[PDB]
């Protein structure tokens, strides 16, 4: 029977049969079932002997610190892992029962409680975020470092599915072709919830966060260090949701970490949502002179050819910036940012294109100077601004087309704004006695319209009569001078004349005449520039 | 060997070895394989003893009524379950071979057949949908109640994957943190296909419909009762497809069910598609005085702070309304609705913002008064209307910006419509001898333009000549009065004058003159309002 | 014990215990583990006896040609399969280290190397793509046909999950309700990477490509032949990514293959991305007289009622066309195409609607005559054009509304272009001394504006003064004739007069006067069309 049993049954060892995880790992052939809670010590390392194992978790890994998995064979899968710390730290909860953010240090300190969730451990970033909190926090609430972390070290082709936990972290160190799939809402600890770190060895490639969600955590939910997806864009974050990150929802590191670059290139950031991060929704910048990366002589600061594939992202409720990035030659599309306390978008980009961007009700707390900032020479095609709630857009070197929304024109600063390809147009006016097409030359004034074409009701509704007026500003008084057609249904044109003797220089073109007033004779005269260019003054109207 | 076998093999019991499902459940340790069809009786209940089981289905559960699963441990998964009724009911199929909807009661009654799919069992909702059908339906086709339902009762953390069936239903009763994942197109029965009902106990939380699709069913495909995802928005429908729901594709219940509220808050509704529902695509309203919920004194009817996260939804072919909802303070984005028989959007919302909405060819059967209705004070930023086919938009209290499409202006009713931030503009005219910029004051007339700026060809194509004309309406005749520049390439301005003696009140501004006709002397006179405001009549032109 | 063991353990056979795959298949009951590499011969066929098996792959299937799986029971799943050829062919790599496409045949021939990846085997399509390459390629690099293919033949309800490979292909022949799920980036061979072919038997239905990605391959990444998803749209490609297809990313075949139709209907193509295909991103056409399909008498060429559900697609970097299709009565939405060498969109459609389309920087290599082409009578609602880089749009029979972007108006050709529903308007000018609203009648001239309304600064910035001017083109000189209001802050209107004796026909309307010059008397005269329609010439101004 043994011969037969050995050939007809599925192989699997279970943790309940061993004293240590390494013993179970050593006995494993195909499957490994975690069927009893396991308390690990920080730094406990397991060697899986290069075996391609299917690890099914039905219990917890309990401990502060890192549980290190090494030598897992390509194709290994770990499903249902649940990490939980032994320590219950002091956490702050910077929001109210009405879901309003608390910005006052004293109010935030008042939220202090010991829990493994529904808040996060304060870190130095909070000292900046809630000024004065550093001196108000009790000593036992400062410098905490609690995270129960599953560290996958130097493995290739390992996937972690439906992971969860309390004060949990997942670290892929020196890994390639690894994925964090369908994270089952783990509640974060002190470190990043999902981290792909490749500071040593080759640049990380094939590393993804696919689907799922995370909650809380003191720093960023998903973060990458020294990863390059190649032209194939093999890596990134797709279909992910981050809620209440103590740092940012999704972050590509910037600058030098250690003696090398922590920057990232050629990754995908698509179909993801970030809600209520304490800092930013998406922080995709690379610069904060670049050991291990391109020299400043090759690419100036904020001008690296990051080449990320960015599309279909939604951000709501950030206490910081909704969407931030830098780089040169980027194509970004379909970004929607709503209800943010700081800027909706902070873009240190150059020679980049932004298509179909919607920034709705941002910088609600005036943390920044604008709702959307673009530093370099960029192109914006389709920009929706203003929801239901300081410049709105400050992109001094950018050319923009297609803005929609109830924006205040005096709060727009761009290099060029134009609608070159509209068809025949109709201006529909509702709730007013007039319809208008206004012109504003920002060089003359950002606050006053310089001229206009209006249509005004004669009499009342259903009168079947209106008058058209063409105006010009004079003496900083909009519509100061104007020509009318059909005022009071008179069916004639009312023409403005120079109130005094017209100077020779008032007339512009040949074969034109300019009426002027001669008070001493109660006459209308006409300064005429003949077809040949010569001036002559004629009598136009008299008693 | 037994000692060794017990430690090296995967544990799993199979249904073929037991007479009842409970016996198999009692013997189960890790896995449970459903390897033979099992006929269950309505109400048959299985107690899984709190065990964390992995149930793999490779056969069917056959029976009318509910098969009840209880006491499954957190982390349990059921994959490949297939529910099928024992009864083959009478179903109607309200659409043609060309996929046209049938709206006539007699034509619908003519479709009657006995089948477990390709149609649905008529219910009272059909009496409203196809008027007169109640009296035309044969008695054996009325009041049927066939559904083979898998009911998961009062469990936490249980996931159902790749479920399917015929006349199938999936009910999560009093569950939390449960998910219906990748539904493998089950064909529905009389009740909802996927239901998260939490009328008793705590409000449902962590309940999701992730991916997959469903077909048919008499009522809604996915529905929620008394669920609240919290600020974390932990719950909802993401990446789902519903086809031909006899009710609505996705529905959050409204009103009182029993003695409590069936309403829902803080859920996500994203990246989903609803096609051909008999009623609505997405019905996300909460109100139809609120036991178990906010009193009317706190929040008036249709003004609850639902706070759902709604984004990236597509609806096509609804016989009812494409997208419907109510609530106050909502942010809704990226909704696309096409080819619907009733309104594309029916919005009983207040103080809400709608960004990038596309309503294309809706209310094709005139079931409603408009294509899009908004009751309260809302903001719409980006609205695409008209495809290739009664008001189009009736949002009396809303402010709108950015409408695109071949809309008839007389069919637009809004509080305010404006394009405040456009750049320099060009009106490009194709197929006509003129280009135009028209003005329409809806208060004066919704059907006639009040004034215009035109450019008209002089001669023909390639003439290099055109004339510009500024017009005004008089006597309900658009363009009745006008000033021209370069008519017939004459290079002069043609000016309209009052056809009779101008009354003193015809002139508006000081330092302006208004030409008028004096027929008795064949002279042109000029009513002049001097710079000082005094009137004087002068002779302008004479023989 | 045997009795007990037989009832408590999971059944699974492993390949290591058998000499052939068929032997393992014959012994299988529930699970089948591929735990050792298996070299198969082309055409090796395995009969699974109708068993519902769960095949877990932890090793490779090695061989050139097809490994054929037949008689798998409904519900069978194959996970982690890895196909690899025995031959290492000669591949070309038509792109540089800077990711620039190589278009020169000699440069492409220079890239030749033997590898199972990072390039593809040349085929006849390359002879067209890189002209002259056919004569430059060495004989050993021509006509190669290496693909290690897993062929699932005539099965129903079989799913392949997390498949991968090198020079790999996956062929579903005569299958229904089958899915290719989460493809783990297999590197393609000579044939299509994922193919659903239903040339024999019933039209394919229920076949999907869900999630995942593929890289390289000589032809199309995902392709369908004779599939019809029905009104339920049961089938298609959702959430998929294709990188560097030697052919197109996603393709529905056109024309006759063998003696029957290879066309497809009622499929879904949503939430997918195609990057860097050698040919097209999405090729969804059906026509290239239709055996096995609709006769030309019923539906003319390019006018089949395909009825696909198309939404939310992104294409970047195609060497060919970004998005192509044909058909009649189609609704297409939310398409984004960026940085393509050939047309962004090539649409042989009629009576179809396109909503929210963005074509950004396409036809960069002038391969086509335009960036977007539409042949038939279609409607486009929302069209974004131009990024940061020959007509732009040529849609002679289409009506368009809502174009945004820095488009050159002379490069637009449409049947009708209009913005019927805009509200009150403001034209904001940045960087210039004037703001303008221009009119262009394309029938008169596609390159010159026919008239304009300008506002120009008087003096300098902060002067609080500007002049408004209304112009008209004459003698092909834009703005040749004009009326001004407030030039040089004179507060009067400058009026142009006919430079010579005005002909009777110059005046258009009754009750209007047209000033004209009489050089011989240094007088301004006025051609007056009296209220009764009679002409009279009067003296207007004199010395």
């Amino acid at each position: 029977y043994s011969i037969e049993a050995d050939k007809k049954f599925k192989y699997s060892v279970k943790l309940s049969d061993y004293p240590t995880l390494q013993d179970a790992a050593s006995a494993a052939v195909d499957g490994l079932l975690i069927d009893r809670d396991y308390n690990f010590y920080g730094g406990e390392t397991v060697d899986f002997g290069g075996k391609v194992l299917t690890i099914e978790c039905k219990a917890k890994f309990i401990g502060d610190g890192n549980l290190i998995f090494t030598k897992l064979g390509k194709g290994s899968r770990i499903a249902g892992v649940f990490m939980e710390s032994t320590t219950t730290p002091w956490v702050i909860k910077p929001w109210t029962d009405d879901n309003q953010w608390l910005t006052d240090a004293a109010a935030v300190v008042a939220t202090l409680k010991q829990s493994k969730t529904d808040g996060y451990q304060p870190t130095v970033s909070d000292y900046v975020k809630f000024p004065g909190i550093e001196t108000l926090l009790p000593p036992n609430a400062k410098g905490q470092n609690i995270t129960s972390t599953l560290e996958i070290r130097e493995c290739i082709g390992v996937e972690v599915h439906r992971a969860s936990g309390l004060m949990a972290g997942f670290l892929f160190r020196g890994c390639h072709f690894c994925k964090m799939v369908d994270a089952n809402n783990p509640s974060g600890g002190k470190d990043g919830i999902i981290t792909f770190e490749n500071l040593s060895g080759d640049w990380g490639k094939g590393n993804y966060v696919i689907g799922g969600r995370t909650s809380y955590g003191s720093v960023s939910s998903a973060q990458f260090l020294r990863n390059n997806g190649g032209f194939e864009r093999d890596g990134g974050v797709i279909g992910f949701t981050s809620y209440r990150a103590g740092g940012s929802g999704v972050k590509t590191w910037q600058g030098t970490v250690g003696s090398t670059t922590s920057r990232n290139y050629n990754l995908q950031f698509r179909d993801s949502v970030v809600i209520y991060p304490v800092w930013d929704g998406f922080d995709l910048g690379a610069d904060t002179d670049r050991p291990g990366d391109y020299p400043i002589t090759q690419y100036p600061l904020h001008q690296l050819p990051l080449n990320h594939l960015i599309d279909n992202l939604l951000v709501r409720g950030a206490l910081g910036v909704g969407f931030g990035m830098d780089g040169k030659g980027m194509y970004v599309s379909n970004i929607t940012v709503e209800d943010c306390a700081g800027s909706g978008a902070y873009l240190l980009t150059h020679e980049s294109v932004f298509t179909n961007i919607a920034i709705i009700d941002t910088n609600t707390k005036d943390f920044q100077a604008n709702q959307i900032y673009i530093s370099g020479a960029c192109r914006v095609n389709g920009l929706r601004l203003i929801g239901i709630r300081s410049l709105t857009i400050d992109a001094p070197n950018s050319t923009v087309s297609g803005i929609t929304g109830m924006v205040d024109p005096s709060r727009i600063n761009v290099a060029n704004l134009a609608e070159e390809g509209l068809g025949n147009i109709r201006a529909n006016s509702f709730g007013y006695d007039s319809a208008a097409i206004k012109l504003r030359i920002h060089k003359l004034s950002k606050t006053l319209d310089s001229g206009a074409l209006y249509s005004h009701i004669n009499g009342g509704a259903g009168s079947g009569s209106a008058y058209t007026q063409l105006t010009a500003i004079s003496g900083s008084t909009p519509d100061a001078v104007s020509l009318k057609v059909n005022h009071k249904d008179c069916r004639g044109a009312e023409i403005p004349f120079v109130p005094d003797i017209a100077s020779d220089d008032f007339i512009k073109d040949s074969s034109c005449f300019l009426p002027y007033w001669e008070n001493n004779s109660t006459s209308l005269k006409a300064l005429v520039k003949k077809p040949n260019g010569e001036l002559v003054r004629l009598t136009l109207a008299t008693l």
